[PDB]
Order: C-alpha cells, then structure tokens, then sequence
C-alpha cells in the first residue's frame, strides 16, 4: 500500500530569490495547460507601508489610490514582486490587491525570521504566507470542507473519491489528522472500496442518495474511530494525494448506537430511594458527573460508566443528592474545532437550574413542595375530546411581560412574573376574567420554557421603570453613548423616553435610538432562543435560583385553568437551539455530542440557520426522543393542555405524529398545532407542512384568510404597505389614495375569507367571484391551492398574532384617509369577526381587544416593555409612541409619516368599544354549537354562502348554517338555522335572500343595544334585512314545535 503524500513533483518553481536588502513575493496564478501568452498583470500590485511592527519596508509608497507597485516579472506560475527594503530582519506590511479591490483580505506581515529567504508566495483569498510556490500549491490539497458522510457502519458516502485509485478513511484518536513534514500522512487509517449505496441508507437519507458510496470493513471497529477525528482522503494511483475532507457521523450514531439508547431514560433521575444519572455522549472519550454545592464549589467529580451497546454513560447514588448542583466534564472530540475539547455542560434533561441555566438540579417534579395546594385534582376547564369540542378553541396568545410589565394593579414585586395571573384584583387579570366568561377558551403563552436571551441575574439587568443611572452601570454601550449624559440625571429610563417623543421623526428617530441600546439588557424577549427545553424560565420567577420556580409556574398554571376557567397552551421551539459549537455559554446539545443535534450543510459541515439561528435536527433519532420526553414533562408535570410547535414545518411529518402518539397515551385529548409552512426541507424527508398533514389531526395556521381581511401578505414594505388593502380596511369599496386594488381582485379576497370561514377545506364547494363552482382546493392563494384541509380543527384562523404587525398598525396603513376613528375601530370588529364566527379553529393577539398596537413595529421581539406595551387602564392603546427600529423598519419611515396622524389615537372611549364589541363576537361565538361543527363533512352538509357570484354586493359576507330536516339532526333546540352577514362596507346593504323566513337577531347582540356590532340593523315585516355600515348581525330561525325547513345548502 503506498504512503499518501502531498504532490512534489508537478508543483511550481520559484520565479526568483530574494538577493541583498531585498523581500520577494509571489502570487500564485498557474494559467491554464493551453495558454499559450504570459498572462497580464499589469492591474495587479501591492500597497506597502512600515508601522510599529513592521518598519523594514525601505521608502513605502503611500496613498491607498496609487497602484503604481505592479509586479517586477511573471512567468506561467504567476506575476511576483521584488521589494526594497531597508534591512533582512524584521517583517513588512503587505496587501495583495488587483487595482483597487482586494486580491487578499485581511492584513499580511511577512516575519523575515519565519522566512530566512524573504521569499514568500501567496494565493486569492487565502491570507496565509507561504515559503514557497510550491508549498502554497500545496495548499489546496489538504483537510478542507466535511463533505463526507459516514451514514451506517459500513457505508461512507464521499463525493471527492469518486474514480479514485486509493480511497481511504484516516483516524486519530487524539491528534488532528495532517500530513507531516515530510509530506505524508502517517496517521492509521482503514480501506475503503467502491460500493452501492443500500436502500436502507437511501430512504433515510434521499439528499444524499446520489452520492458515490464507499465500503468500510466489517470487522472495522467503528466505536474507536468515532472516539476522535476521522479524515476522508483520496489519491491517485502514485499516492500524490487528490482531496482530504472531515466526516458527519451522525447517520453511523443513529445506526450503531440509537435503538439502544432509546429503550433509556435520562437526566438526573430521583426517586424517594435513590438518583441515577444518564447522559447520552456516545463519542465522549470521557464523562465525569460534577457535583456542586449552593455555593457552587465542587463537592466531587464522579467518573461516569459508559454502556457500550447505548453509548449513555451513568451514575447511580443516594436520594442525599436531592436538590445538588451538578454538570457534565466533558472530554470530547468536536469537528469544528478539530480537537478534544474538555468543559462542564448542563443536563440537556434538565429538570432544574440555577440562576442564569449555570447549573443544573437535581429535582422530584413530583414532590408535593413544588405543587400549588390541589394542583393533583385541577382539570382541564375546556374539553378537547371532540372535533366539536376542539373547535370552540378561542386561543388569546400573551407574553408574561406584555401582560403584567405595566399593570401598576399588579403588585410590583409580580409584575413580568408567572405570579402576576393571581393578583385577582388587577385591572390585567379582571380583563381576563371577562374575556374567559365571555367566549376566551385558551390562553397561549410565547416562550416560558428556558430562554437565554434575557440574564437572569437581577443585578445585571435593567428596565425602563428604574433610574437611568442604572442602566449606565450596566450597559456600557448607553454609557459612551450620545445619551451618556443622562446617566447622572434623576430621570427613568421611561421617563427619557417620553420626553424625546416630541422630537421624534423619521429625520430623527431618537425613542427607538435609545430603546435600541435598553434592549441589550433589559427584562424583555420574546425567547424563542432555546437554553434548556425542559425547566421553566427564570427571569420570569420571584427566585430564579433553584426550584423555587417550578411551584410559581404551577401556581400560574393553575390560576389560569382554576379561576380564569381558561386552557392553557405552550409555545415551544424544538426546531433550533440558542448556540452550537464548542465555545458558546449556550450551547449545550452540541457541547455533548458534537454535530449530532443540529442540521448541518451537506458540503461544510456548517450549523445551518434557516430558522434563523442554529437549526436542530428532529430527523435524528436522539432528538426525536428528546422532543417527546420533554412534551411529555411539560404534560404529565405541567399539565398544559396543547402544544404549539414554532416552524413545526422544518420537523419531519413522522416525527410529529409520533410524538404525538406517545403524548395522547398521557393525556389522551392533548391538542398539537404549529406552523406548516415551506421549510425547504423536502429533499432530506416529509415535513409537517399544511398540505402534508391534511387529514392528521395536527393543525396549521392558515395564512389565507388571514391575508385576504389584513391586506397583503408579509413580505409588503413602503407603500404596498398601505397599497395592499384587506377585506377588513376596505379593499376595493373603500379605496385609499394609493391602491389599485381592482373589484376582480377585491371579490378574489372575499372568496378567500368565505372559504376560511367555513374551515379552509380542501373539498367544501363555494361559488367564486366569477360565479363558477369551485372546490375550496380550487381557490388560489399566491400560486397554491387555498383550502387545504380534511377538518376545521385542522385549520387556525388568525388576523393578528406576535409576528408581524398588529392588526390596528395595518389598518392604519391602509384605512382610506377618509375613514374616521370610529369606523376604524368597526374595522378592527369586523376583521375580527371573520375569525371569530368561522368554523376554523380561532387565534388572535393578546390586545386586539384593545385595538394593540406597536406603533408599527414589524418584528417586536426585542423592542422592549416600550413598544410591546399594553395598558390595561384603557388610556390608549400604544399608537404613535415613536418611530419603530430602525434596523428592521427604517424603509417604512416614509410610509409611517404618511399615514400615522390621519385620526386621532384611541382613548377609553374606543378602548371601552372594542372591548364590548370583542366580548360580543366571541360570545356569539360559543352562542350555537352551530358555529363549531368540527367535522368536515358536518360543515359541507350545513354551512353555505349568500352574495356570491359576479352581480355580489363587494365586502358583504353572507354565510348561513343549517339545522334544518335536511342537514339531519337539529344540533341546536333552539333555531333551525343561523345566518352570520359581515357588512365591511361604507354603504348600507338590504338582504332580500330570506323574504318570508322569519329571521330574528340575536338575543346576545339585541342585549348590546347602540353599542352592538348589530346596532342599526333593522329587520322589516317583508323579511328583507338592512345593515348599516361597517356592521356584524347574526340572525337566527326561531324552533317551533318541531325541526323547521332550515337554511339547506344550495346544489352545485
Ligand atoms: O435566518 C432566517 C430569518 O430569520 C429572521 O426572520 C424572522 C422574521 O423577522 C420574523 O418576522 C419571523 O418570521 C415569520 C413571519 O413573520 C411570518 O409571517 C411567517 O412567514 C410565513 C408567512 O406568514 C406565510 O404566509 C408563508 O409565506 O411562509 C412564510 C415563511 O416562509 O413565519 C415566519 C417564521 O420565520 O421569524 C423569522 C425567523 O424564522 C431574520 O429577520 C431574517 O432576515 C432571516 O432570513
Ligand atoms: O445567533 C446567530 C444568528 O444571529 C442572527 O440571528 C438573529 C436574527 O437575525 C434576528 O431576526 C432574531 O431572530 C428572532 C426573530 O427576529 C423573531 O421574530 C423570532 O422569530 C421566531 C418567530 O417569532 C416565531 O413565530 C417563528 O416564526 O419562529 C421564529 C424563529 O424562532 O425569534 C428569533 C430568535 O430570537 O435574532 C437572531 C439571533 O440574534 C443572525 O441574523 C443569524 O444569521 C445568526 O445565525
Ligand atoms: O495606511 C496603513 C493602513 O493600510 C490599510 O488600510 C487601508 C484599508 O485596508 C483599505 O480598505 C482602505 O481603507 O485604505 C486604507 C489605507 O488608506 C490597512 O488595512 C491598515 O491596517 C493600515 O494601518
Ligand atoms: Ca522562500
Ligand atoms: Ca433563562
Ligand atoms: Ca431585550
Ligand atoms: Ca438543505
Ligand atoms: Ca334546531
């Protein structure tokens, strides 16, 4: 078997050598084997200047624009230059450039001691120095990229050893694979031959089924070589080396190590008998459990036992271990850095922390001292057994500090705490109170697991209510800032705030210029940023310190379902962790088993981030494990009622519906939910988007009706902004003075709208703007078939959530100039209403109640208690509180100016409004199990639409619901049928469908009087019905003796 060596025959020679007082360079530029001229290099030269480190440059040619220094000769391996200088010791400055541009990035030094010769070489984008051409040559020959895959024990999949004479897999247990002065690579290795890839390995990974296959022997002892580094490396026939490149071990890991490691529990695992602890780290070398007392000292390091089938290592010890501090020391191989890192992690199982996530702790979840008196006995307020039951989800999506942070009702020491939902007497929680009684099923929470985006040590915090001084003590950044001078002042950081907003403009955005600088180290984020999936977080708990937290979060558990009477539903992001690498404070999972838990390219072996930080990889078999295991604490130990899985789209479809077996077997009517949108990740596996889950039980936000009543969709900047009006703002009927909305694409909208109405079904058959019958399957939505569901439940309709703008922010872009306030805030009731009295599942923002707005900041999540502000004292609802970041919405600023003072901002007045017409629609909402059939065919046999067609009155929506003899049963005792009309429109609108029908308003909308979305609405002797402007009505058949003829749904 020949020596793999660097090539030393076929390399280039040196152009010259540098003589007396005097340094060469050479650029290394081969041209091609059929050039047949010397190459031109008259726009290559170099910038040289002498500082402090290096001063041997003799008389260096100043001027950055001069490019006088051209090269002094070339030949076929490249142009070189002969320097001047003033002496041979010392080192020179030196810049590759091609006239202006840089040839070579970063700064060069050229030690004349490194090379005794001063004859160096160089190439494009590489930066480092070289002795020689050929050694430089050299260069491009050595370990680079990790484009080889070692998928199963015998199987490499390696692009770079396709028809290569030599094919061979290096290793090294402790040193980093490289070849040695004499150009070879001495290292071990083992034998690899041409093979085909097996079907095994092609349905697991498809994105890498066309790559050349490679056999390794079956005798390999593939548990040594993945204890450290492993180099592909191929050769030619003559050994002269072709390529070298790192391994992904992920997919060998799952296959030799995984079904053992699944039959395993893990974590610090204590029982009233004793503790075990276990960790997976199938390629750790080694694995000590160190534990720490309250003082974090270390009280002893415990060697761990490796299992050998699993790859888990243990440590079995007494319950006195109850409550201790511990971490992981481990000794590992990591393919980023190349070497056998050693440090202490958490428990990717953590159950328990101290402050900040420093440590782990050792924690009994079922200990009585972490429940809330009578926390075994709570039960579930809402039912979710059934498609019916499931459907009357009303879900109010909330943030613990939008809630609290400035509720001045709410005791300061709870206030962005999980223990402010228990001050019963705050004007926050009574606002929860009435909103649960009057149709709110489901509260929602954004990130209450463990964030790391906020410290949560308290000294090292400061938020907008404390004195400006503290937040120079503890942001440097404010203190060398322009604001530097009111660090001594005697003002709030708040108070600040409100005095520049006066001054504030898109010429000067001072409020957010600040608030950009508080939000480095305030209280508040959103936390969709991952630090451990199973402990609640900390900031967020009186004492974050130890499990001090647990029983708050419970006690907020249980005040919710107990005395809001409302469910409860956990946001959670498994789809990316914090940090990856082997450096990073946050990053644990990839501490542990490096390359493992994250999604890495293909080619670089690089973290991807298309979720926007460091995407995990659900398609690995521990990580799926972990997912369910941490859905199952959150479950059985937390008692959360549903999960809502954040970009659940870049999880594969099987890994859901798996994890959701194994959580129904806990709680049997959990409910799972997420965003099914396009993760790109299709060639890798199926994902858990809204077309693949049709029919699953697993429901997606629906984006369709959500853009037809908003307006647009969420890619819009400048004027589409406003251009892009809703069904809500008044598309088509109500034109502002930008639009081009024409009446074609305003009834497209409102087909849009009936469709979700009736649950976005795939099948439900509707008659379109141009008076063709049309399944829901055949109404676009930007090129992709609208209705995409088997189910209602399968469908979350929305109008406004945390991402993107608020719904009052976007009715304030595009609202027509001549739109006064009140009918805005009709607007907002009847956007809302589409949602609200539709089939589909029902979602909305915390605040839209309270016409919320972020003064139209786009993306919120580190824009602080300032502009995520929701004052439950009804003074205004936050608008025009300064321009929004500018980083992220500098390119609306024109748009903004334009559009923000067309009205005057809400007060009590419409804050009251809203409110009352909130609590109307939601009421109405669970008023008939009528509006809440849940199954698809139920929906398809009673639910249909009026004014359609090419003669509809545009913005009229006319939806009825029959409970008549022919939809079978009569569901409600009480009507024969429902009608639902949305009037969003400027002009009054007289239905004469229901001549001589008997129709009658709603009990709860006559109730309201003036202040009903109803108000006006006159039902005359003919039976012909008139709304008036901007209105809602539901209309109801009174139930005689027995069933009546209903509403039928018409043949089509
Ligand atoms: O590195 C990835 C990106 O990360 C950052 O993007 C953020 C956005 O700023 C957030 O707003 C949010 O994005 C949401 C988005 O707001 C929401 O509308 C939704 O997008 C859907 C869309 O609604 C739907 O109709 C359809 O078009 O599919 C879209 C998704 O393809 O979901 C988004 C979720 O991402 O969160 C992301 C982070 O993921 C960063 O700002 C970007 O520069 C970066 O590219
Ligand atoms: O840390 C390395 C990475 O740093 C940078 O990433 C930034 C993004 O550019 C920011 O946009 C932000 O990401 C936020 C995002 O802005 C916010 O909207 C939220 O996104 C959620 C969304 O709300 C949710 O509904 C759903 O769509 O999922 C989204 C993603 O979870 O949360 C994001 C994470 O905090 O912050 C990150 C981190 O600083 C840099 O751009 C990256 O290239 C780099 O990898
Ligand atoms: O003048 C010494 C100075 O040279 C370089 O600075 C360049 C810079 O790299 C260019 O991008 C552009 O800005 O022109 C500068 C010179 O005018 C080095 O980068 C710098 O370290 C060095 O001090
Ligand atoms: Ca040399
Ligand atoms: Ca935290
Ligand atoms: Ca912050
Ligand atoms: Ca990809
Ligand atoms: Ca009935």
């Amino acid at each position: 078997d020949v020596v793999v060596r660097l090539p030393d025959v076929a390399v280039p020679g040196e152009a010259v050598q540098a003589s007396a007082r005097q340094a060469v360079i050479h650029l290394v530029d081969i041209a091609g084997i059929t050039s047949s001229t010397p190459a031109d290099y008259a726009t290559k030269n170099l910038y040289l200047w002498n500082n402090e480190t290096c001063d041997a440059l003799s008389a260096p040619v100043a001027d950055w624009n001069d490019v006088s220094t051209t090269p002094t000769g070339s030949d076929k391996y490249g142009p070189y230059w002969v320097i001047p200088l003033t002496k041979e010791s010392g080192c020179i400055n030196v810049i590759v450039r091609d006239g202006t541009n840089k040839l070579i990035d970063s700064d060069l030094r050229v030690s004349f001691s490194d090379f005794t010769d001063r004859t160096v070489s160089v190439i494009a984008g590489n930066s480092a120095v070289y002795d020689s051409r050929a050694d430089a040559f050299r260069a491009a020959f050595g370990v680079a990229l990790a484009d080889a895959h070692w998928v199963d024990k015998t199987t490499l999949l390696w692009p770079g050893g396709e028809n290569k004479p030599i094919v061979r897999l290096y290793y090294s247990h402790s040193s980093k694979v490289a070849a040695d002065s004499n150009g070879e690579f001495s290292d071990k290795y083992v034998k690899l031959t041409p093979t085909t890839v097996n079907q095994q390995v092609s349905m697991r990974f498809p994105h890498l089924a066309s790559y050349p296959a490679f056999k390794l022997p079956d005798d390999v002892n593939v548990d040594e070589l993945l204890q450290g580094e492993t180099v592909a490396i191929a050769a030619e026939s003559d050994g002269i080396l072709s390529s070298a490149t790192q391994v992904q071990t992920a997919g060998v890991l799952d296959d030799t190590y995984a079904a053992a490691a699944e039959a395993l529990s893990y974590g610090a695992q204590l029982t009233d008998s004793g503790v075990t602890f276990r960790v997976w780290a199938p390629t750790a070398q080694q694995v000590e459990l160190v534990i720490y007392s309250a003082d974090k000292k270390v009280i002893a390091s415990h060697p761990m036992t490796r299992d050998s089938a699993s790859g888990a290592w243990s440590w079995q010890g007494g319950s006195d271990l109850k409550g201790a501090f511990y971490r992981y020391a481990m000794t590992v191989y990591h393919p980023q850095s190349r070497k056998v890192e050693q440090y202490e992690v958490t428990d990717p199982y953590a159950h328990s922390l101290s402050t900040n996530s420093e440590y782990s702790q050792v924690v009994d979840l079922n200990d009585s001292a972490l429940k809330p008196e009578g926390w075994d006995g709570l039960t579930m307020p809402h039912a979710q057994k059934t498609k019916a039951d499931l459907a009357k989800m009303t879900i109010h999506e909330s943030h613990i500090r939008d809630l609290s942070a400035w509720d001045q009702t709410v005791p300061a020491e709870l206030r962005g705490k999980y223990l402010a939902l228990t001050a019963q007497e705050s004007n926050m929680v009574q606002h929860l109170k009435q909103l649960s009684a009057s149709g709110v099923t489901h509260i929602e929470l954004l990130p209450v697991f463990d964030l790391a985006t906020v410290n949560e040590f308290s000294d090292k915090v400061a938020d907008i209510q404390q004195p400006f001084s503290r937040l120079c003590e503890v942001n440097s950044a404010v203190k060398s800032s322009e604001f530097a001078g009111y660090c001594d002042s005697g003002s709030t950081v708040e108070e600040v705030l409100t005095q520049l907003k006066q001054n504030d403009s898109k010429d000067n955005p001072q409020v957010q210029a600040l608030n950009t600088l508080v939000a480095q180290t305030d209280s508040y984020n959103w936390g969709y940023d991952p630090f451990h999936y199973t402990v609640p977080e900390g900031s967020y708990a009186t004492d974050p310190e130890g499990t001090a937290r647990i029983k708050e979060f419970r006690t907020m558990i249980q005040a919710i379902k107990q005395d809001l009477g409302m469910n409860v539903i956990m946001d959670v992001v498994y789809n990316h962790t914090n940090a990856a690498g082997p450096t990073d404070r946050t990053s644990v999972l990839d501490k542990i088993v490096p390359w493992y838990y994250q999604r890495l390219n293909e080619t670089t072996g690089s973290v991807e981030s298309a979720t926007c930080c460091s995407d995990s990889a659900p398609e690995h078999r521990m990580f799926a494990k972990l997912i369910a295991d941490s859905l199952a604490v959150w479950t059985t130990d937390y008692k959360i009622d549903g999960f809502r899985f954040d970009l659940m789209l870049y999880h594969p479809k099987a890994q859901i519906l798996s994890a959701w077996e194994r959580i129904k077997a806990l709680n049997p009517d959990i409910y799972f939910f997420g965003e099914g949108w396009d993760s790109n990740q299709s060639d890798r596996f199926e994902i858990a988007s809204q077309i693949n889950l049709k029919g699953t039980g697993i429901g997606t936000f629906s984006d369709r009706l959500r853009d037809a009543v908003r307006g647009g969709g969420p890619f819009d900047s400048g004027d589409a902004l406003r251009q892009n009006q809703g069904v809500g703002s008044g598309a088509g009927v109500l034109p502002n003075e930008l639009t081009t909305l024409s009446d074609d694409q305003a009834r497209h909208l409102a087909d849009l709208t009936r469709l979700g109405m009736a649950g976005n079904l795939a099948d439900f058959v509707l008659i379109d703007k141009d008076g063709a019958v049309k399944r829901g399957s055949e109404i676009d939505y930007n090129g992709a078939p609208g209705g995409y569901a088997a189910d209602p439940t399968e469908v979350v309709n929305y109008v406004s959530k945390h991402d993107n703008q608020t719904l009052w922010d976007m009715i304030s872009y595009k609202a027509a100039q001549e739109a006064d306030l009140d009918t805005r805030v009709r607007m907002q009731a009847v956007s809302l209403a589409t949602v609200m009295l539709g089939q589909g599942i029902a979602f909305d923002q915390q605040g839209s109640e309270l016409l919320r707005s972020k003064s139209f900041t786009r993306d919120s999540y580190d824009s602080g208690d300032w502009f995520n502000r929701v004052d439950y004292s009804l003074q205004d609802n936050n608008y025009n509180v300064g321009m929004p970041r500018s980083s992220d919405d500098g390119s609306n600023y024109d748009i903004i100016a334009r559009v923000k003072d067309a009205v005057a901002t809400p007060g009590e007045t419409e804050l009251k409004q809203m409110t009352a017409f909130y609590q109307e629609l939601t009421a109405l909402r669970k008023s008939s199990p009528l509006f809440t059939l849940g199954d698809g065919a139920t929906v398809m046999k009673r639910v249909d639409f009026r004014n359609t067609g090419a003669d509809q009155q545009t913005g009229l929506l006319v939806m009825t619901i029959d409970d008549g003899m022919q939809a079978g049963a009569s569901l409600d005792s009480r009507v024969d049928g429902i009608v639902v009309a949305i009037n969003a429109a400027p002009e009054s609108r007289t239905l004469q469908d229901f001549a001589g029908t008997s129709l009658q308003l709603s009990a709860i909308q006559q109730a309201a009087g003036d202040r009903s979305l109803a108000s006006g609405v006159q039902v005359a002797a003919d039976g012909s019905v008139t709304l008036p402007a901007w209105s809602v009505a539901v209309l109801e058949l009174p139930q005689g003796e027995s069933q009546g003829a209903g509403l039928p749904v018409s043949s089509k």
